[PDB]
């Protein structure tokens, strides 16, 4: 009525991304750092034989800038893809797997809030 829904969605998107990227633990360290960039090519070619659709916060960031995310669900799709790769490639007891579960939970809780409100916090 006083906004275009199309525009608010990019604001919601940028908030969801920021919440992941800047997520901190109890100490105050940044849980998402290992997801800032894809693993080296070619120092872990193992990873690329195994992970068919690699994605990290680098590529997500660029997609967001270029308004590729038409809905919050698309962004959540790519963030989930990133978490599920790390969960496929690492074992349940690794620290990084456990950091993914928390991140993913924080991510999904944030997306659910944003969609409930249909507005940024
Ligand atoms: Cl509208
Ligand atoms: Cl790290």
């Amino acid at each position: 009525g006083v906004d275009l829904g199309t525009e608010n969605l990019y604001f919601q998107s940028m908030q969801l991304y920021d919440t992941v990227r800047s997520c901190r633990n109890n100490q105050g360290q940044l849980i998402a750092e290992p997801f800032y960039h894809l693993p080296s090519k070619k120092k872990y070619p193992d990873y690329y034989q195994q992970i068919k659709m690699p994605i990290s916060l680098q590529q997500i960031r660029t997609k967001l800038k270029n308004q590729e995310y038409e809905t919050l669900d698309h962004l959540e799709c790519d963030l989930n893809l990133m978490f599920e790769n790390a969960k496929r490639y690492n074992v349940p007891n690794s620290a990084i797997y456990k950091r993914v579960l928390k991140l993913q939970q924080v991510m999904q809780a944030k997306k659910k809030e944003l969609a409930r409100r249909d507005d940024i916090e």
